[PDB]
């Protein structure tokens, strides 16, 4: 009776401080796939502490009616109880917060993902854009004027998306300083990235007009 | 939101593009255990998509909202949201065909498996009233004739399973043509077996009460 | 109808023929760790048999049908089921029989482990308060006296533990009569330890405080 509530109250205890170690791991992932494989572990984890809620209770359940019987030894039962509480408090913290600081590790992958995506679609059009071929018959120039309308269309979608990852990177600085230097450098490199590409287009729309014009 | 939108998609859509090709599997087994290993099979699959739906449908949601607050890039949105939600109601489609041809299967092999035990009992009677021995000793001719008499019991049940097993194929072929001259021929043997059985049960019959009388 | 309905049948009553001659297992375990061992697999039997019911009533069902609707071989029919009804029955019964004896054999392992646990406790202390060192200085025996006093808190509780303990063995004397020789000694060999201790460390008790006057 009070033996199988300190063994218990036992193998709880060294449960406990095990998965704290686990939950005090600084490993947030290195990229996107890298931080969802991780939130998936964590989420198992959760599923974890949660099977475990019940023999938790149990354990308390049992020191209260210990306590409240005025068993010989009741103090130690309360103090132990008090420190058994308290791990499982602090491992609940603990995963709680790991939990949450996965999840701005997510927003932040997610962004940096998201401004690869757009610069990948801004490097290979800068190269279309550059294009030394302005037609050599007015009919082909038409072919190319209105290839160029087709790309500014498609462009207009991207600026749009841009300003969607420059105003979610604002939101991440605005929510803590972590990674901000980078977070920062992005948006002003991709900001950058989109004015020369419109410098590039307009030089060309410009030529292929004078050429046909 | 538009760029995770369009990765999560992605990913459902190539997940919902190996479930068809799965679920488009033309094997429907080759006797009844088969159909039925296949069948317990599908049904995981089935439970499978049931508990993905929720991912699926958090897709339609987010594509509904980045639509309706008319973002750019709208009509992008609405033709990926299209294909998409036409790829998954083609997979729920050909998996509940797959289910049913797999139910067709099950009740034809069923038939099958029948037709078999039926003859199986048959043939083994033929051999017992095919006997010329009808009892050397008045003990032994008796002894004989109990044993017809429990054999012309289990007959009348085997006649009746017999008229059930036929009046299922009836309902086979009516469903559907699929394996009509099999099953046909399998209820005219069957029949034909019966008959033969009879003549035969009748002979032996007479020849041990011509011999005890 | 009657042919799945016998195949059914056949199956269920391997199933339930197999799980019988699981459950006759007569290990109870060897220690504490043991029978809990075997109580965490034979709760996962008793899962087992709950979720096998619904096919188990199933067949119950389809025959009943059968019965009902004097399908010719009725009698067959009724005492196939009936004996049907019986193997189920029977496993149940079986399951829960090894149960109850696994519950005795957890409390059982309980004692056992409880009394090892006291006896090594005052094994040893009984060490400890054998020791003849009285003191040194005039602050070595405030030390020693000290400590002594921590032990005599500690001793308290461990009088009250040995008494539940032997409250408890003489419970499991008076519910199952199993092993009673051997709690009988146990117990009484407990008291004689407390016994034993007491008197020692009253003797080491007195020197100390005679060494400290």
């Amino acid at each position: 009776m009070v033996h199988q509530f300190f063994r218990d109250m036992d193998d709880e205890e060294s449960w406990i401080k095990e998965k704290k170690l686990l939950v005090s791991s600084e490993d947030y992932g290195r990229d996107l796939t890298g931080v969802q494989n991780l939130r998936k572990k964590h989420k198992r984890l959760e599923a974890e502490l949660a099977a475990h809620e019940p023999a938790i209770q149990s354990v308390l359940d049992t020191g209260k009616k210990l306590s409240d019987d005025n068993t010989i030894g009741k103090e130690e039962i309360q103090q132990r109880l008090a420190q058994f509480v308290d791990h499982w408090k602090e491992l609940k913290q603990l995963a709680a917060a790991r939990g949450q600081r996965l999840e701005e590790s997510l927003e932040y992958q997610q962004f940096v993902a998201n401004v690869e995506e757009e610069e990948a679609w801004i490097n290979e059009k800068m190269t279309l854009v550059a294009s030394e071929d302005y037609g050599d018959t007015l009919a082909a120039i038409q072919g190319l004027l209105k290839k160029h309308e087709a790309f500014e269309t498609d462009f207009t979608v991207h600026k749009d998306r841009v300003n969607d990852v420059c105003a979610n990177g604002e939101d991440l600085i605005k929510k803590n300083n972590h990674h901000v230097e980078n977070i920062t450098a992005k948006m002003k490199g991709l900001k950058g990235k989109v004015s020369d590409l419109e410098k590039a287009a307009a030089q060309r729309k410009a030529k292929l007009d004078e050429n046909s014009a």
